[PDB]
RNA sequence: CUUGAGUCUCGUAGAGGGGGGUAGAAUUCCAGGUGUAGCGGUGAAAUGCGUAGAGAUCUGGAGGAAUACCGGUGGCGAAGG
């Protein structure tokens, strides 16, 4: 159940805007979000999805 | 003699040969900036590499082969070339 919490008013950059990349190969997709002026907000990958084998490197496991 | 072959200047098509000059782009690398955990490999897998901060990504520099497409049943070289 709820508890007696603070407020949450924190600030990282607030960019509201940005450039996407994604790097295809025939093992694996790299995915990674960046400012448009070109800094890294995270990433994510396929691999660590852990379908291994070609299963790797599939669609379905490139849009997750 | 021309009926074999040879030769002059002219045009034409082409990756024939030798030496010069030249650019950008991924891997790769370095530096700074941003940023967190896999990256790689495969039939499935593990060795490698990585938190000293990898992988990727922004900016800028580095370096060496190579130069795809145009390249086509094309064209060229003495044959492979």
């Amino acid at each position: 159940a709820k508890a007696p919490i603070r407020a949450r008013k924190r600030v990282r950059k607030q960019v509201s805007d940005g450039v996407a990349h994604i790097h295809a190969s025939f093992n694996n997709t790299i995915v990674t979000i960046t400012d448009r002026q070109g800094n890294a907000l995270g990433w994510a990958t396929a691999g660590g999805s852990g379908f291994r084998g070609s299963r790797k490197s599939t669609p379905f496991a490139a849009q997750v």
